[PDB]
């Protein structure tokens, strides 16, 4: 039957669409999956009869390797087993069955919902296999052979070249279940590479009557980073690996948020104004689907994958891994690898379109010149998702009603400003956020705009609680050892002495003010910044690898909580800035 | 009328009330009538601390209350009162009240305090002033304090008003004023009989309008044994009904909030555990969608306590709404009026507000007195702008979508069916929700239509625990020696068993099943039933008045969580059941 025809449906109703090829598929404010790959059922019949859902994921093979599922009522984390084809462990129905990559399912694999379990069969219910209207009143769409021999169920998949993973159960009880995968360190190695010089790179190789990429220009000039004839390389097995800690992550994060703005005792270890509280548990809970854009900071190595930081608030990098290094290797770059960001700037305008963003969007950023081209690379996502927008430099242009240059009114807003800026002109100052709605010489200030109830603000207010590193001591008690982070501390415990220890103003940026300490005791490596006065968080020693001379360091983009690229920065010394560089990124299988 | 004046403290506009649609919202919360004083005050603490004060007659009433609601997560927090001259001094962002009288009349009045100083105070407010405020003033009048030997006290710019106090949200009670307790003789019903003559004596009842001949067909000419015979009430009792009604209604949704939270909670509700997901998610997205509920009261001298809170499906609207009106507009030339007069359009309001489809199909059992309770209900939404039909049985719906007999699509339906009844076809006989998607013989049942996931409800699913006595204990629970409530348990403890105890079904109605122990230990009433099998709660002993030969027992109406109207039901026994009477109410100033 045709793309979307109704097939059937799944018990407790769940319908089954024929995807024989508004592509997105939603369940309110929940996404559910692509229409109509074997994922999106999966997750929807999860997620209407249990309420719970797994995580994005590239493939289908990769729901195996998942140890947790999220309840969706209440953004909580839920322990989920894995099970070998062939355990003692009894497929019960309602469990996920996983399919590996392998003969019918090629590179995809596959995910299908154990609906009836019998005595030497089971039934399951699936949405890419069937493309043709089911038997009346069936609620399966296909039965497997199932045998039992010394208490151990393998089942038989009807295909004569598929290898069946086994399936998952939600449950405590650990019993006979897969201990959580983990990668080689080896596939995690980054790698140098060289392309063969024939001056690619000679002149003006970054076109300069695109206004965007002009715009990158008068920043930087011609320039990524010491020499554009070098570049790094990551397995796709390490790719993957990050698509895999990213989504986990943000999870994680989102977790943890919610139970900080839940506990005032927690609230107030991230030193913000109480007048605020009110207000960042209000964006929490009405702004809860709309950060657009978040880049992550990981350590990667062969010794495994760590976290370092969350720039949930504002983050840069945008321009660089997304649209010069797409320049970069269209010039140079002849191999088989990719660039592991070239679906930035799509990715960034589909979450626009997806957000309740108003039809007119005013962009504002501080006076800064690398501010200058990551307003303009946001705007063109915007444009793309169909806005319009004003970018505004400074506040000077605005006025009140709160209105712009042109006389236009200000209801919406995309800030590269920090909310930490706006939350200092209060500290630096009641029944209320203390902003004007009137003033004799028409004079604006950030709060002023930000924390005005009409203004539509992205990203929300309470973003600047995953965004600030007194949420990692939080983390850290969330999930202890949780093999992606860190310990970390609100001070110096005897765990941190012997690791040695990082320490971290909650509230920075850029690496400032960053004191690295080895177990020998020894400052490794120190820097200053504004931020000197702030409370500090204390972070297990991790240094990042040292390739070709740089120190690199890996980053993804989050965006809509999702993996939506991978780039790196790579400076002489153990501790990135901003001025760090952006170095070129393929990967390669 | 509409015009903005200007801003108090953080933003907050204020509009003009003048006069020569009218719900304020802010998202699906309720602020209040455009442009009153209240719908500002309600607005102000809702956008600044995320807190709202329960509806109220009058903004002079909001004195009274001894409670806010934290609306980020359905929580109670406490309200305590100063009077006007008190040590406890009147800081920004409290509630100021104004008792009726002078300048504000009947209504009395309500502002904020924007800010404190040494000899005076600034407040906000709406209704008072309908011209524009000066540029960037966010304050609208002064008011004279004056700080003598430790106490503060206000002085209006009227001349013949009363400042009763203000509010401040804390748990330190010093210094602050007790509950005011109504006095226990304005709370006595009391009997009153016409002059006979023959107002009643033919088809009194229009027998040309639809909706009153079905309730003939049903009872005939009739509502009691007697309509020469009626009750009356103060409007001061009215006033404690519409007081205790809004506050027990947001405890019972906090009540219910939590038992959604803890299974140990959950699981003392007796309901299958594969709905325990579902109830979640309805919580979550229909939590505001709830139309309308009914409450049973003891009132007397005794004070007003509560029995039960039919949320699931409830009636006597036409009874009290319609067929008393007939009664008043026929032997009725006095001053009082029906305390449930506005009641359908009190319903057609809250369908208006309802994110319920453009068709809607009613459902209800083979009852004689369903019949007619549904096609009130269809005028109800016949004045809200949806189309209808009501299907009596189950016979007229087929399949693979549900269909009805003239073939159109049900995807929303209001029901008179109890969810208990759905349940028990769950009980009756799995991965999800047992129900049918197709059936040889073309066979719907009621599960397969209420549980259907395309199909919208109401009421929605979460009902069903406020609607159930199991969640009494829970109430004490939370707020033990409540003034409102009975002291409940799963068993016969200790102090039930002194004070005499009712026992009842959790998921019981019309009175079945009921025993009524004393305490002196002794069956006082009995009734048999068909929920014998089911749980008890035991609730102490609190009989119903009796008046003029017959046990009187107070009934309010809820329409989208708030007053709706009051009724009576009479019996010659202490325990109300189905066919008990409604006895015609008037309420006299
Ligand atoms: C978004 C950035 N800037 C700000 O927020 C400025 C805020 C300030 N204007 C305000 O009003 O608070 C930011 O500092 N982000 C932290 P980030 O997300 C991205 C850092 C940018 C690195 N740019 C390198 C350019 C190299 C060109 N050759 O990452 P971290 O610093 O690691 O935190
Ligand atoms: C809505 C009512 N009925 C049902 O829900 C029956 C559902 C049934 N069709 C099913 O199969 O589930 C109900 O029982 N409500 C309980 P209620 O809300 C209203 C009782 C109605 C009293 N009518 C008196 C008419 C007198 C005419 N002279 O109140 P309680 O019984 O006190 O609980
Ligand atoms: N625990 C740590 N161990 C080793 N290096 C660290 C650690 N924490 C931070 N760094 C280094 O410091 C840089 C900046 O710290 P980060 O935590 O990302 O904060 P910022 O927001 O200032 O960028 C990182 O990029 C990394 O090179
Ligand atoms: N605690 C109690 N003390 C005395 N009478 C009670 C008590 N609880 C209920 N009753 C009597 O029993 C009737 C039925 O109880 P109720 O709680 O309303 O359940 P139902 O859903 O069956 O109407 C009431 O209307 C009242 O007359
Ligand atoms: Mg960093
Ligand atoms: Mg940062
Ligand atoms: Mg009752
Ligand atoms: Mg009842």
């Amino acid at each position: 039957a045709p793309f979307g025809t109704l097939l059937g449906y799944a018990p407790g109703g769940v319908a089954i669409y024929s995807s024989d090829y508004v592509f997105r598929s939603y369940i309110d404010d929940e996404y559910m999956g692509h229409k109509w790959q074997c994922v999106e059922f999966a997750r929807r019949f999860l997620f209407l009869n249990y309420g719970v859902v797994f995580t994005d994921v590239g493939m289908a093979w990769e729901i195996f390797s998942l140890r947790f599922l999220r309840e969706v009522v209440n953004d909580n984390i839920l322990p989920l087993q894995a099970f070998p084809n062939g355990s003692p462990r009894a497929p019960v129905a309602g469990a996920l069955l996983i399919w590996d990559k392998g003969g019918e399912f090629k590179d995809t694999g596959h995910v299908a919902i154990i609906t009836q379990l019998h005595g030497n069969k089971v039934r399951i219910a699936e949405q890419n296999v069937i493309h043709s209207p089911l038997p009346q009143g069936q609620q399966w769409t296909r039965e497997l052979e199932m045998v039992v021999e010394n208490g151990c169920y393998t089942l038989k998949d009807t295909f004569d070249d598929t290898t069946i993973l086994g399936w998952m159960i939600q449950t405590e009880d650990t019993e006979y279940s897969l201990p959580q995968p983990e990668i080689a360190g080896e596939l995690l190695k980054i790698s140098g590479a060289r392309l063969e010089n024939k001056g690619q790179f000679d002149g003006k190789w970054l076109d300069e009557k695109d206004p965007l990429q002009n715009a990158y220009v008068q920043a930087n000039g011609q320039v990524i980073n010491q020499d554009p004839y070098h570049y790094y390389t990551i397995t796709e097995s390490a790719e993957q690996e990050l698509i895999k800690a990213t989504n986990e992550l943000h999870l994680m994060y989102l977790h943890a948020t919610d139970k900080v703005l839940k506990d005032d005792n927690l609230l107030a270890l991230f030193d913000i104004p109480k007048i605020l509280w009110p207000r960042l548990r209000l964006s929490w809970q009405r702004r809860r689907h709309h950060m657009i854009t978040g880049r992550m900071d990981f350590c990667m190595d062969e010794r495994g994958l760590k976290v370092y930081e969350y720039n949930a608030d504002s983050a840069s990098c945008h321009t660089e891994a997304g649209l010069i290094l797409e320049r970069w290797a269209e010039q140079g770059y002849k191999g088989n690898g990719f660039n592991p960001a070239e679906g930035l700037i799509n990715e960034l305008a589909g979450a626009w379109k997806h957000s309740r963003a108003r039809p007119f969007v005013h962009i504002m950023q501080d006076k800064d010149i690398e501010e200058n081209y990551h307003a303009q690379f946001m705007e063109q996502a915007l444009h793309q998702a169909g806005f319009e927008t004003r970018i505004l430099r400074g506040l000077d242009e605005l006025g009140w009603q709160l209105i712009d240059g042109e006389g236009r009114l200000v209801n919406c807003v995309w800030k590269t400003w920090a909310w930490e800026t706006a939350f200092d002109q209060i500290r630096e100052v009641f029944a209320a956020v203390p902003i004007r709605t009137g003033h004799p010489q028409n004079e604006v200030r950030l709060i002023d705009v930000l924390l005005r109830p009409e203004v539509l603000v992205f990203e929300p207010l309470w973003t600047v609680i995953p965004g600030n590193k007194a949420i990692l001591p939080i983390l850290w008690s969330l999930f202890p050892h949780h093999r992606y982070l860190l310990d970390t501390d609100f001070t110096v415990n005897d765990e941190l002495v012997k690791t040695g220890y990082a320490v971290k103003p909650i509230a920075g940026r850029c690496g400032s003010n960053i004191d690295l300490v080895s177990h020998h005791e020894e400052v490794l490596d120190k820097t200053s910044g504004k931020f000197a006065e702030q409370k500090n968080i204390y972070q297990q020693l991790w240094c990042l690898p040292k390739v070709d001379g740089k120190y690199i360091q890996v980053c993804t983009f989050t965006v809509g909580g999702n993996y939506g690229g991978t780039c790196l920065r790579g400076d002489e010394s153990l501790v990135i800035k901003k001025e760090s560089d952006i170095e070129p990124l393929i990967v390669v299988k």
